[PDB]
């Protein structure tokens, strides 16, 4: 026999399964009681229940779990001071979808030595002390096995613009225990997250593994708690005109018509001291009417700016973030905005 | 204490590992050397060796073996008769990237059943006879997962045009062992497909499982052979503007400049009687110059057309295909043009 | 680092998982009826509620299938033919508990020394099946503690050896068989083993093996009510009425069962296949005085007589020795007639 | 429906965390990977003759509480130091007695029937990473053949049991242990299983077993050239000079190491602790006299003496009686004494 198995792969290793994750660090009753209660509450935003604005806000990408928990620890802070306008969930998303640095997860010693179990423990640990403290969190998933080792854990999944229109994205979705948001296409295809809802509601099969780490069909529900998120494209399409547009698709295609802006990426056009005029643009609707707004997305941490070396702390290595006076202002100013809105 | 594990689950089943398959079902020597030589063959298209034209093409997907045999053994005549101009190797595609039916894989009864051991075995026999008899085979992978069932009978791998952006896609491609085409976006975004080429060159980390079914990290070491499908978008992009303008930006990004066009989906506007105008158009491209192309997609099956239900034999229950007249008359207008092409 | 793992080891590779077999060849319907009933069948006489005999007979070891199904169509004959006194149930062993030289048609179904063991595993399931399908039921000694997620589902009665017996992970897992259980004595004739093993065995207990999907596992057990005693001598032979009377008195002492299987090959024949014969005469001599404690029998038979080294003639044992077709008839005939009148009481 | 065969008797089969699940929280250090790599080989030098130095196993008979070993550990290592010319000193780190009652810390660990056998699997290796991190090595008796790939990494020196030197696949077993191994004496005082053992277990065999990451396996060994017996009597003791000569002459005999093993407790003391002290004295005797066939003896200690049904009192066996820690002083200076005197010829 010639070879004809895997011929270009380096090496495959055993992982850890989630089981053993989820033995050393087991969530606790008051993570799964804020886990469960924030889903719950992001539902009633996602079917128009509640006005509140769900505020997806936080780093880029995490690379540093000191600086996360002190991230969070003064955001949690204004979550509280806010409750009654805004519902503030923290971003933790372990990479960029890309080159550079592969993520908390790759390559959580920063140094490239791939230690993956290592790399999943820290994610875990990380959203269990958030969750205790009483920040919950947020993260993207970009495989269908991680959710498996702290899904559990998460209170809002995204689908980003680069996989929102994969089949099996759409299939993972429709088996997440979160609401999810999927995202409009990296040119702006609206389109693609419509589609994706319809599919994500709906009962899918595809392949993981068990909690013990093998082989395995998952059979899911469907998830009736999906929603689009406004990220830009070509041009941004943040403003009126294109939330009317795109609440008017939504309704047509017979899903909710309440959605999400992204403050960040190509609706700040890659420009971390836009997303300001984003936040003030969302703000005028709000005071207005906006009536199909249910949150927003922001790209915060300590420090302003990116950096590619993890140099100075709680500055990220991935996309350029606002910082923390920036991150008090847009709060703010959503909040009185939203404390308007509400109150007709 | 609340739950948050699994809330929208139905059911996770435990598979039988690769390692059972590939017991009941290891590949032969023969098959073994006609998939060695295959992608060699391939990869010489690919970087330029060989001006033979690479001819992926067989039905839209595979809903009954028999036929799918039935038609490999007509085309496999083909294969030999046309050896020195094209490279014929044939579409086993198990599903649409979407609805409807879920595939042969997940429903290989076509009843509703899901009986997803039962359609991994049914794949990997389908593609274990086919090489056999002479036939190589060609398929998508949609997930991380499935390759390990049977990518070792596979000669040449598509990423699709909704999965060309996904980082996890583009790191399953890094280590496949067959070279990989990648379409374009469904709007006829050729960049994407671009930089997955790039992207899927160097060494990766994803998740998937062991051939014993365990969840395992794997290590690639990149994947060489990696070519772009001009697939089309808002309007087609087979002609040969669009394929001077696309290896243009292919140098330009230090990658292959030898691409692949589908005569079928968004070329022919889901049209099947316009699959035969476009290999027109690309035989009369080969016959000026057309140094630029090194393979082209067909979509084709033993009789024409498509049907909802799997009611006639060899007819496509999915995207509508040419028939075997129509498939012999293509076949020997591409022979013909790139013949001339070849003695150039 | 210096090493400390796996410095003796030449390789450890992955099995195909129990289901992987169980997916090829799921139990029949009336497979399934013939492992239950049978099993059912057995208890009755571990405990006294019928009085037939339970015979154990077949090959020392099963090196060739074909051999074995055409042994199996000649026996099932019999087996009918004796129904009203006689349990005849086959013995299928994968190998001896040996010692150098051929270890099985498990770990070497090819006898050429490859270690083909998924090979292995998947024949033996495939006998068991086929066996009981056509109306036969099977027997066998289980030696480890994973091999039984493999093809227990198919035996209606097992062993645990005399090297075994006094085991403590071999008890436990004799706790945990679906089937009875028959437990020997030890080489040099111990029999409070064995009756120590009786009282474990009934008991629950926890032991290590695999899932049904091949993975690290922990058994909790039930308990096996069904186990018994077999004699199958060792520094002297144990067949004789006296020895059948001394272990009865022991068995009633420790509140265990007091019916036994008397093994006529072995140590009780001196590993003298011809002598196999004498001790049924003996015990069917028991059966006709009394013999109320004993409730089965074991004999090494085959289409032909006596063992070779190589395989050369088929039907013919390549590890114990066995009588022959013709003798099996004398045997099976003598034990039928010697029971008819016990059980006539 | 068919009619049921499979886990008829069965309560429950769960799944378990895989060795690497263990081995990534408690990976072994530099530090216990040398005192295990060097232990061994001092050991092996040990059973081939090359040096002199008396292997003493003694610890407790079974471990049920860490803190109460770890604090055993604590003392026994400033006799290890001190002795280290003439004794070579590794502590028994034994989690159960191969036995109805209390099913040892890995099977329940916490001392009330609630089997939690990750954590008991869990907790062994860490008190055994733990013993060899302070530079205590460790010893154990493997019951089965799954747990060796928890913690074996971890041991210096290897038992098979007087109840399973007999079996077949215990055999196979040993002939992968990365550690020494020394096989008992039947339990009606068969020396020859032990010394079948010694020979089985130096060539390669193919067992069942889970790789590291849990998965149904066949393990394929290399042989295992560092065994031995030990003597530990039977319907009478076997431990004196008489006893040491004919075992020696008949493992010479069979082509095998002609140093053994003199356990001082279970059935050469008559299954009475006070007695340990006896036997440690007959063997000190002869370490004086001449003594060359002997190269190690095992102890049952504890931080303090005797027994008891209910773990009430720290540091005192729940299994076996054991000698308490001023006995434990006093037999070692003992043995030191008469070793020294033999080392000095
Ligand atoms: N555990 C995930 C669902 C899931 C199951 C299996 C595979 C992947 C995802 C959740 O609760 O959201
Ligand atoms: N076995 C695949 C590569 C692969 C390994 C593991 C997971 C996914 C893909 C091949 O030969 O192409
Ligand atoms: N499946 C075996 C019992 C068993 C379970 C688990 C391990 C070993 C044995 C039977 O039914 O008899
Ligand atoms: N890991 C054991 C050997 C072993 C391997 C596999 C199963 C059982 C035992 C050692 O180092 O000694
Ligand atoms: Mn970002
Ligand atoms: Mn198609
Ligand atoms: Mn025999
Ligand atoms: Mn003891």
């Amino acid at each position: 026999h010639y070879p004809t198995d895997d011929i270009k792969i380096k090496e495959v290793k055993e992982l850890l399964p989630p089981i053993a994750h989820l033995y050393e660090l087991p969530i606790s009753k008051e993570a799964s009681g804020l886990v469960h209660r924030t889903r719950q509450e992001i539902s009633d935003l996602v079917h128009g229940r509640d006005k509140r604005l769900l505020v997806i806000i936080g780093p880029c990408s995490i690379h540093d779990p000191k600086a996360a928990l002190e991230y969070a620890e003064r955001l949690l802070k204004l979550r509280k001071q806010y409750e009654n306008e805004l519902l503030i969930v923290m971003r933790v998303y372990f990479a960029k979808p890309r080159v550079g640095w592969k993520g908390l997860i790759n390559d959580p010693h920063l140094d490239g030595t791939f230690d993956i179990n290592f790399g999943l423990r820290q994610a875990r640990s990380l959203l269990l002390s958030l969750n205790n403290m009483g920040m919950p969190a947020s993260t993207e998933f970009l495989d269908m096995i991680t959710p498996q080792y702290y899904a559990d854990l998460i209170s809002w999944g995204a689908i980003g613009a680069r996989t929102t229109e994969s089949q099996v994205h759409r299939e993972l979705a429709s088996g997440l225990s979160c609401p999810v948001g999927f995202k409009n296409g990296t040119d702006g295809n609206l389109k693609i997250a419509i589609d994706a809802i319809g599919a994500a509601s709906h009962s899918h099969h595809f392949l993981s593994v068990t909690k013990a780490g093998h082989s395995a069909i998952v059979h899911t529900g469907g998830n009736p708690d999906c929603h689009v998120i406004l990220r830009g494209g070509k041009e941004p399409n943040y403003d009126a005109e294109h939330v009317s547009e795109a609440a008017e698709q939504l309704r047509a295609a017979g899903v909710t018509d309440k959605l999400m802006i992204d403050c960040s990426h190509a609706n700040s056009r890659k420009d971390y001291t836009r997303q300001m005029e984003v936040a003030q643009d969302i703000a005028a609707q709000l005071e207005q009417d906006g009536g199909n707004i249910m949150g927003v997305m922001v790209e915060s941490h300590l420090v302003e700016g990116r950096q590619d070396k993890p140099e100075v702390y709680g500055k990220s290595i991935t996309d350029a973030c606002i910082g923390w006076g920036a991150t008090e202002e847009l709060l703010a100013l959503l909040a009185g905005a939203n404390k308007k809105r509400m109150a007709r």
